[PDB]
């Protein structure tokens, strides 16, 4: 196909530093801003930390630290005509009243698109064509908690048990094992400096391609 065999948007400067969401159920907000940060770098050449807090406080269809959908975050940025920067709307790991200000607007959104349910070929073509893509996974296993290196594969991962939201920032192959390059929001001391390589084309391992989406900019 058109899509490269390997792409790593970290090497292209599309990916901001790894964040830590803390105990707040804001994985959906980190996943959403990571996809928007990628599109902002692609469309403008600038990499900026965007505000997950803006989403936690202001996306009324989501439950703040109580969880949320990435699609509701992209719909909010579009309807709201903006999202603020992290720097001036910082992450405080607790739900507060919405303090969105358009003077601090750092990005806009024109809606979102969904990858077809369970289609890893279509997720690869989207990551190649678009950039980083928001994904939901089964991150429930202790093997995931203690991940260090290599390509994560666990036969106990359940593609119908989506319980965490992360960001696919590329894909490739390592020691013969195809992978997705996944940015987590558990800080830089988790995983491989905050990243995990997750098995690719292993029958939608951990449900990586079951609820993937990206923003239009
Ligand atoms: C992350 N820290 N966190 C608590 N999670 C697991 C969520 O927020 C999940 C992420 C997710 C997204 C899509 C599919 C599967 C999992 N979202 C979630 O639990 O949404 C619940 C919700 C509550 C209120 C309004 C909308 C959704
Ligand atoms: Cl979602």
């Amino acid at each position: 196909g058109r899509a490269p065999d390997s792409v790593d948007y970290r090497k292209k400067g599309y990916v901001t530093p790894v964040k830590n969401q803390g105990q707040c159920g804001s994985c959906w907000a980190f996943s959403s801003v990571g996809a928007l940060e990628g599109q902002l770098k692609k469309k403008t050449g600038k990499l900026l930390n965007l505000s997950p807090q803006n989403l936690v406080d202001c996306v009324s269809e989501n439950d703040g630290c109580g969880g949320g959908y990435m699609t509701n975050a992209f719909q909010y940025v579009q309807k709201n005509r903006g999202i603020d920067s992290e720097d001036a709307y910082p992450y405080v790991g607790q739900e507060e009243s919405c303090m969105y200000n358009p003077t601090g607007k750092a990005a806009k959104c024109r809606g979102y698109r969904e990858i077809p349910e369970g289609n890893e070929k279509a997720l690869k073509r989207a990551v190649a064509r678009v950039g980083p893509v928001s994904v939901a996974i089964d991150a429930s296993l202790t093997s995931f908690q203690f991940y260090s290196k290599g390509v994560y594969y666990d036969e106990s991962c359940n593609s119908d048990n989506l319980n965490h939201a992360v960001l696919a920032v590329g894909y490739g192959i390592q020691k013969g094992n195809k992978h997705w390059i996944i940015k987590n929001s558990w800080g830089e001391n988790w995983g491989n400096k905050g990243y995990i390589l997750m098995a690719r084309n292993k029958n939608n391992a951990c449900g990586i391609a079951n609820l993937a989406s990206f923003p239009k900019m």
